[PDB]
């Protein structure tokens, strides 16, 4: 189901994949191993769905965030480097791989939404959200528009949501509390409510996806867009005159963005565990492998030290640092899935007038809680009765 001898790869559309497909190619030329690389939809999902039964491929490029439920499922291998190589990466990064005293991945980059804006139409950038909309009054007057974004991917709403107070699971002491969940409180409310506004003042569209808004930006129709720095290139090809910069803060606190760092999980399944990680330590985490795929689609802040100090005086980087500090790194626990469907749920309806913004965050609260509490519930379910059928017939039950 997985051929022995040979690397598949799954990493995301929106990622360099022809520049690691470049690296594969190297790898390929010293080893004899062919190397291939594909980017499937739902990647995040198909890759549960399919590893689950033994098949997929041996390596899986995901945002760190999604690697607790994995590991927690038995998909990925124990990834154990040395010493002297583990040192070559950013403490921080590691700990984000790490999950139950186990590293379950190796860390590419560290990804953090910036501002992205078009010099030509808005020389000065706003440092508010709250003048977003007058600016937008005085752009429209010129067939043109203040800010388009993803606004179906709740990764790209959240920095203003945590702003004022949002966050997924409280932190204290080392520890999260999956039963301290921050999506309804008063500052996600004030801050998913500014969003819709904009909405109601016909200052966006509640269809705005990352097509839409990617197109808009680099053809010179919208003054800024929200995006990660795989999107710089694109942009190169545009030739549109642009800067990226700190997000703008909301009633006076800085946007608030979900930190990814991009890993690289093998296969618990994978044949070919040994050539993944020759793969990953001595082709891909190098000056060589990362510049080969930042080259395609830049990668943000890389793992690597070596080439971090680079990447570090470019002021699209910096951008990156400073968003990111601002931010909080994800969580990478099981009960994070739970947090991301009920809050796409809940921005998508608040955003096409189904629900307000209260009953919306309201039902996040409800369903994220509940739904995290159901993912540590059954595998505990799991670790009790296995796949008796007083198992199955209890997971059937617990999930509605
Ligand atoms: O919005 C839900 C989604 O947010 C994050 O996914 C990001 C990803 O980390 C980035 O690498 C880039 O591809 O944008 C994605 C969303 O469009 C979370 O990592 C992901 O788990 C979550 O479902």
């Amino acid at each position: 189901k997985i051929e022995e001898g040979k690397l598949v790869i799954w990493i995301n559309g929106d990622k360099g994949y022809n520049g690691l497909a470049e690296v594969g190619k190297k790898f390929e030329k010293d080893t004899g191993i062919k190397v291939t690389v594909e980017h499937p939809d739902k990647l995040e999902e198909k890759f549960p769905q399919v590893a689950a039964t033994g098949d997929g491929p041996d390596i899986i490029f995901w945002a760190h965030d999604r690697f607790g439920g994995y590991a927690q499922s038995g998909l990925l291998a124990e990834i154990t480097p040395a010493a002297a190589f583990q040192d070559k990466l950013y403490p921080f990064t590691w700990d984000a791989v790490r999950y139950n005293g186990k590293l379950i991945a190796y860390p590419i980059a560290v990804e953090a939404l910036s501002l992205i804006y078009n010099k030509d139409l808005l020389p000065n950038p706003p440092k508010t959200w709250e003048e977003i909309p007058a600016l937008d009054k005085e752009l429209k007057a010129k067939g043109k528009s203040a800010l388009m974004f993803n606004l179906q991917e709740p990764y790209f709403t959240w920095p203003l949501i945590a702003a004022d107070g949002g966050y997924a699971f409280k932190y204290e002491n080392g520890k999260y509390d999956i039963k301290d969940v921050g999506v309804d409180n008063a500052g996600a409310k004030a801050g998913l409510t500014f969003l819709v506004d904009l909405i109601k003042n016909k200052h966006m569209n509640a269809d705005t996806d990352y097509s839409i808004a990617e197109a808009a930006f680099n053809k010179g129709e919208t003054a800024m867009t929200i995006n990660g720095p795989w999107a710089w290139s694109n942009i190169d090809t545009s030739k549109v005159n642009y800067g990226v910069t700190v997000l703008p803060t909301f009633k006076g606190q800085p946007s608030k963005p979900f930190v990814g760092v991009l890993s690289a999980g093998i296969n618990a399944a994978s044949p070919n565990k040994e050539l993944a990680k020759e793969f990953l330590e001595n082709y891909l985490l190098t000056d060589e492998g990362l510049e080969a795929v930042n080259k395609d689609k830049p990668l943000g802040a890389v793992a690597l030290k070596s080439y971090e100090e680079e990447l570090a005086k470019d002021p699209r980087i910096a951008a990156t640092m400073e968003n990111a500090q601002k931010g909080e790194i994800m969580p990478n626990i099981p009960q994070m899935s739970a947090f991301w469907y009920a809050v796409r749920t809940a921005v998508i309806n608040a955003a096409s007038g189904r629900q307000t913004v209260d009953a919306a965050l309201a039902a996040a609260q409800t369903n994220a809680a509940a739904d995290a509490l159901k993912i540590t519930v059954s595998e505990m379910i799991r670790d009790l009765f296995g796949d008796s059928d007083k198992s199955r017939k209890l997971l059937e039950s617990i999930n509605m």
